């Protein structure tokens, strides 16, 4: 804990249309990012089915009206970039955000 949710909100991303083994995390994690910073997320490869969690709700919002309109795609595969309705954050119960410090967009001014 203590980390992420940087603004009091928070809003989860869902992602569709993944291939298992063609994306990797990152992939999923730098799509979200171009229009709203992503704090955590979470795979379940079971459901075929990914969950991106950003720091702002406007940039979870944001990005998706985008995504929505215009969907990213990987592999020639299209994933509807989307907002969560089952989830309102994600709540990482495993060790993370230590040295890697996903500061790397605008809406932040200033690593802490």
């Amino acid at each position: 804990g203590a980390m992420a949710q940087r603004k009091g909100a928070g809003r989860v991303v869902h992602i569709c249309n993944l291939p298992e083994g063609s994306c990797t995390e990152n992939d999923v994690i730098n799509l979200g990012l171009p229009f709203g910073k992503v704090t955590n997320y979470i795979l379940m490869k079971s459901t075929n089915q990914a969950f991106l969690e950003m720091a702002y709700t406007e940039a979870a919002q944001a990005m998706v009206q985008y995504y929505q309109e215009k969907p990213a795609i990987i592999n020639g595969e299209k994933l509807l970039i989307r907002m969560s309705t089952r989830y309102k954050e994600l709540q990482l119960k495993k060790p993370g955000k230590n040295v890697a410090a996903i500061i790397q967009d605008i809406h932040s001014q200033r690593e802490r």
